[PDB]
């Protein structure tokens, strides 16, 4: 069935969070960016090549792993090797693994949770040029930057931030052909 209308169903059976699980999703990610810094500076990875390794492996358990507008599944057998320089590490050195991981399985949830309000958003910027699923890819990489931007650090809701994100970069892939 069309592959457009499989996405919309399985983002509906998604829970909504509220006002602080939202910030208690990102005060973990920011934990959790905290640990891939100190597991780079030991094992000698690139933070972001560990990012996407632990990535991978909490994703492998996602009840969204194909999501539109994100480059999906770093090279398998990179993975396969980072796992190694990793789960060889330190009694010490273990721990920050857990809480990377914490971290990203957060991001995940924070994703998750905020892919309908991007179906919305998206819905409402039809009819001008750039069809529906052309939106969620624009939307959900303005949800991406949302998460990254984001200070949990005060008392501000995700809901809110992370709209202003998602509107300005679909209206900024309508207006990568016109203004």
């Amino acid at each position: 069935s069309d592959p457009v209308r499989q996405y919309l169903h399985e983002i509906g059976e998604v829970l909504e969070l509220d006002k602080w699980a939202e910030l208690g999703a990102a005060a973990k990610v920011e934990e959790g960016m905290e640990a891939i810094k100190k597991l780079s500076e030991a094992t000698g990875l690139d933070q972001e090549l560990i990012r996407e390794v632990v990535r991978a492996k909490i994703l492998g358990t996602a009840a969204i792993q194909k999501i539109p507008g994100l480059k999906e599944k770093p090279d398998p057998k990179t993975v396969e090797e980072v796992d190694g320089k990793l789960k060889s590490l330190p009694k010490e050195l273990k721990r920050y693994l857990h809480i990377a991981r914490e971290g990203e399985a957060a991001r995940q949830h924070l994703i998750e949770a905020n892919l309908r309000l991007v179906v919305s958003i998206a819905k409402k910027y039809t009819g001008r040029g750039l069809s529906f699923l052309d939106l969620i890819q624009e939307g959900n990489q303005g949800l991406i930057r949302a998460v990254e931007k984001f200070e949990y650090k005060r008392g501000f809701a995700f809901s809110t931030y992370a709209t202003w994100w998602i509107r300005q970069a679909i209206n900024r892939a309508i207006a990568d052909q016109a203004r």
